[PDB]
DNA sequence: CGAGGAAAATTG
DNA sequence: CAATTTTCCTCG
């Protein structure tokens, strides 16, 4: 259900998420698109801050979404939707649709305290029945209503070594019945 | 306003 | 048949 006790670290640098949301996101449907977005049982929007690269060179962070499978990940289902609310502090946020995969290329400014708060992305539920007739693909069919987040950064050091990171956020789950 | 809970439909 | 889902409803 959660594995936050076994980090890999990146030398003298460390890219980790600050305030973490709950694993019970509320993804609505394309037929009832109205509510459902970035929130938690009470209050705890997700935050992403890098504490390591302290050079005058800029950096670009990318997001990699992958369903909550067992060992090898699968091609993301369809958790792709926009948002709307003055509280949508889009200081650092971006999206990138891929062949059955969703990614977010969020760049980091130079001296902006390396801040990247997440409060401008909602969540849509993937109608399993619609993904059942999909055939071939192994996206959210009918027994997998859970996806996983994988944050990855890539900052090349001007000397002889690349600084790449890979974090894993909690799996998004809309089904309430175990 | 959002979210959760419950209800329900359909599919396997 | 039960599994699982689906969408709604109600509620905070």
């Amino acid at each position: 259900m959660k594995d936050w006790q076994l980090p890999s670290h990146s030398g003298p640098y460390e890219l980790r998420i600050e305030v973490q949301p709950k694993s019970h996101h509320r993804a609505r449907y394309e037929t009832e698109g109205s509510r459902g977005a970035v929130k938690a049982s009470a209050g705890g929007h997700p935050i992403v801050q890098l504490h390591g690269y302290l050079e005058n060179e800029p950096l670009m962070l990318q997001l990699f979404i992958g369903t909550a499978d067992d060992r090898l990940l699968r091609p993301h289902a369809f958790y792709q939707v926009h948002r709307i609310t003055g509280k949508t502090v889009s200081t650092t946020s971006h999206e990138a649709i891929l062949s059955n995969t969703k990614v977010l290329e969020i760049p980091l400014l130079p001296e902006n305290s390396m801040r990247a708060v997440i409060d401008c992305a909602g969540i849509l539920k993937l109608r399993n029945s619609d993904i059942e007739l999909r055939k071939g693909e192994t996206d959210i069919g009918r027994k997998n209503t859970r996806v996983r987040l994988v944050f990855r950064v890539h900052v090349p050091q001007p000397s002889g070594r690349t600084l790449s990171l890979q974090v894993a956020s909690n799996p998004i789950e809309c089904s309430q019945r175990s």
